[PDB]
């Protein structure tokens, strides 16, 4: 779920989901369009394409369990739905983990307008 996923991201960067990654460059915390803005943004724009792979999970609301083995996040097992969307909040929280070096809070609100342009996953 969404509140799962800001713990983690919390956990992982000592920033808070809400509004250090809810609202940065064109794909964190509402997606669409555009050329991802650096490599945060670019965490969020594979995540975008990792909940886009699963059109039959609800990935805001549904809930999965992990838990850490040292450092390291370890998903649990729960519905096929729920272990695929822990995989994917689990790869953009590392994601951003390995991206706080370069994180700009230049792109936090980035503004709609300058995100054209349709980018495949
Ligand atoms: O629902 C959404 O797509 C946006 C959203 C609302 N609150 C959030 C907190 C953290 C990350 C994304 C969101």
């Amino acid at each position: 779920s969404l509140l799962e996923f800001g713990k983690m991201i919390l956990e992982e960067t000592g920033k808070l989901a809400i509004p250090s990654y809810s609202s940065y460059g064109c794909y964190c915390g509402w997606g669409g369009k555009g050329t991802p803005k650096d490599a945060t943004d670019r965490c969020c724009f594979v995540h975008d394409c990792c909940y886009g792979n699963l059109p039959d999970c609800n990935p805001k609301s549904d809930r999965y369990k992990y838990k850490r083995v040292n450092g390291a996040i370890v998903c649990e097992k729960g519905t096929s739905c729920e272990n695929r969307i822990c995989e994917c909040d689990k790869a953009a929280a590392i994601c951003f983990r390995q991206n706080l070096n370069t994180y700009s809070k230049k792109y936090m609100l980035y503004p709609d307008f300058l995100c054209k342009g349709e980018l495949k996953c």
